[PDB]
């Protein structure tokens, strides 16, 4: 029926409804560190989000997106691998039952708990969906969550989750500054995928950090508490919303440091 993380609705049958779920360029994927070759022609990124105006948070019923106003150049990325300049539409995670696994990509095949993804749309393009049919239509940072100290900036976000426990539920969300989420590093490697939930459409170059931050299993906790279903359903804990690595194919993955 509709897709999810369930058994019976689960990546492994995405390719039934999405058959780009067995694509050339599908994300996540195991960031093997021996084989990345370092490109010293990257240049570093650029993330401008001191003007970010944060709107809304929701509960879509897969993860729970902070969106932000995209109708000017207010919070942007650029530089990296990247031609132009790509503007911050949202950010979401990825987080699973255990502090074992949660995180889509891997490196080295180790699986973090969690994995925040910075979604950024080409203004070459006018709008989201018209950058989403082009190659180069997004940029998505990702940033790995391991756990063990709180992560000070985090909290406004925990502190709302209850407010938009099931799905469709939004909260009023402003003031939210996401540098508090990046970590001191801007080290990256980077490689061309797609979003990693339907439509799985090929049109991301990833951006994924080498240094992850750390949240606290307090922290964690709170977002395992969040429902996958609508009120007055039966509870479904949102909880192991990834999609497992995919084959690299192929693919070269870039580093941008030694
Ligand atoms: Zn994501």
């Amino acid at each position: 029926h509709h897709w999810g993380y369930g058994k019976h609705n689960g990546p492994e049958h995405w390719h039934k409804d999405f058959p780009i779920a067995k694509g050339e360029r599908q994300s996540p994927v195991d960031i093997d560190t021996h084989t990345a070759k370092y490109d010293p022609s990257l240049k570093p990124l650029s993330v401008s989000y001191d003007q970010a105006t944060s709107l809304r948070i929701l509960n879509n019923g897969h993860a729970f997106n902070v969106e932000f106003d995209d109708s000017q150049d207010k919070a942007v990325l650029k530089g990296g691998p990247l031609d132009g300049t790509y503007r911050l539409i949202q950010f979401h995670f990825h987080w699973g039952s255990l502090d074992g696994q949660g995180s889509e990509h891997t490196v080295d095949k180790k699986k973090y708990a969690a994995e925040l993804h910075l979604v950024h749309w080409n203004t070459k393009y006018g709008d989201f969906g018209k950058a989403v049919q082009q190659p180069d239509g997004l940029a998505v940072l990702g940033i790995f969550l391991k756990v063990g100290s709180a992560k000070p900036g985090l909290q406004k976000v925990v502190d709302v989750l209850d407010s938009i426990k099931t799905k469709g539920k939004s909260a009023d969300f402003t003031n939210f500054d996401p540098r508090g989420l990046l970590p001191e590093s801007l080290d990256y490697w980077t490689y061309p995928g797609s979003l990693t939930t339907p439509p799985l459409l090929e049109c991301v170059t990833w951006i994924v950090l080498k240094e992850p931050i750390s949240v606290s299993s307090e922290q964690v906790l709170k977002f395992r508490k969040l429902n996958f279903n609508g009120e007055g359903e039966p509870e479904e804990l949102m909880v192991d919303n990834w999609r497992p690595a995919q084959p690299l194919k192929n693919r070269q993955i870039k580093a941008s440091f030694k």
